[PDB]
Formats: C-alpha cells, structure tokens, sequence
C-alpha cells in the first residue's frame, strides 16, 4: 500500500529542500528578527491553527506536545534562537532519523504529529475525514490565505481513492512534502511554499 510506503533516504543540500524551508522560517519568525524559537513554531504551529479548527482543550494540549516533541527533534527549545543555517541542519537529522525509524519499525514523531491532527479534523468522529472535514492547510496556517484548492489536495491524499482520509494517507501527505519533497505533494500549502 502507498500509504506506507516511503524512501529510505533523501537528499538535503538542494535548492527545493532549502527554498521550502527558508519560507517557513521567514513565515515563523514572528518578530522578524532573523532566528527562530520553539515559542514563535508553537504560537504559530500549534496555537493559531488549533484555534482556527476549533480543538478542544485536550486535543490542543495533545497537539502542543506533539509539536513540541517534532521541533525539539530538529535541535529547537523554549528561549532559545536559532538562525536559519542551524534550523536547516536540526531539520536534515530529524528527517534521517525518522526515515531509518519508519524503516525499522519504530514510532516516529510525525505520524505521532499526524495523529493529533487528524482527531482534529474528524469532527463527527467517525475515524475518517470526508471532504466537507477537509481544510487547506495554507489558509487554515495562514501562509496562504487565497489557497481554495481543497478538493484536490484532498483527492491527492486519498491514495486509496475511498472517498475519504485515513490517518495514514494524512501522515503520507504530509511526510510527502516536508521529509521526502515529494513531487506530488507540491501546492500542499498553497503559493506561499515553494
Ligand atoms: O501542516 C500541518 C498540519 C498537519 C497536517 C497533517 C499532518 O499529518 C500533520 C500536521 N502542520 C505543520 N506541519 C509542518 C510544519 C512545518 C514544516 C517545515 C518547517 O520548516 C516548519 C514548519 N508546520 C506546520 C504548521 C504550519 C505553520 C505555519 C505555516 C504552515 C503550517
Ligand atoms: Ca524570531
Ligand atoms: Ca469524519
Ligand atoms: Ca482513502
């Protein structure tokens, strides 16, 4: 199945890999300053988007420390800032840690991530997400507030063509265009992502 399927490696010091990251830097860099903390990633990964999805408390406590845990996994804490080239070098060892793990059987922190998100999503429940549940990703983070493209985003995800979303098809996606660069995936986030 597709859905579980994913390379063992990737390459890192291309123009794709670093044009893609540079633009959710600047995008997180709330203050503008240059360097990137876990405070300004949870705010805008976390915060916002559960607000905008209307989570529960306990669904935003669970997401937060998913986050949490994904960042942290790239080299980020709390107070502490970073600059671009060393987020792009926490970025590569997370990425090849998670392949080898996918690899090997052992949990990884985006499908963790991808969990949290998807119990969000399922508002009825029902353990899957039909269109009317689905979102564009680049309008709900706001770094593409024009993104309109959810039908076919959602098409793209649904590799079984079951009419509806999975878990596993969301965690495909989404390890699609931020580990493996996926050609594919492109457009996920709407225009502001390269
Ligand atoms: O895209 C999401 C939501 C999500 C969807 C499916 C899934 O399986 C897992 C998560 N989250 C996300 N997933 C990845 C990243 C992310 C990726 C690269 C990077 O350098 C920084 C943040 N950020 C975010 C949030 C965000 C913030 C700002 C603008 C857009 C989106
Ligand atoms: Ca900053
Ligand atoms: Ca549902
Ligand atoms: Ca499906």
């Amino acid at each position: 199945a597709s859905k579980y399927a994913v390379k063992l490696k990737t390459d890192f010091d291309n123009p794709r890999w670093i044009k893609r990251h540079k633009h959710m830097f600047d995008f997180l860099d709330i203050n503008g300053n240059g360097k990137i903390t876990l405070d300004e990633i949870v705010s805008k990964a976390s915060d916002d988007i559960c607000a905008k999805l209307e989570a529960t408390p306990e669904q935003t406590k669970r997401h937060q420390v998913c986050v949490e845990a994904f960042f942290r996994g790239c080299g980020m804490e709390y107070g502490k800032e970073i600059a671009f080239p060393q987020y792009l070098d926490g970025w590569k060892q997370l990425a090849t840690s998670e392949l080898k793990k996918w690899a090997r059987n052992e949990p990884t922190l985006i499908r963790e991530w991808g969990d949290a998100v998807f119990d969000i999503f399922d508002k009825d429940g029902s353990g899957t997400i039909t269109l009317d549940e689905w979102k564009a990703y680049g309008k709900i983070s706001g770094i593409s507030p024009s993104q309109e493209d959810c039908e076919a985003t959602f098409r793209h995800c649904d590799l079984d063509n079951s009419g509806d979303l999975d878990v596993d098809e969301m965690t495909r996606q989404h390890l699609g265009f931020w580990y493996t660069l996926d050609p594919e995936a492109d457009g996920l986030y709407g225009n502001g992502v390269p």
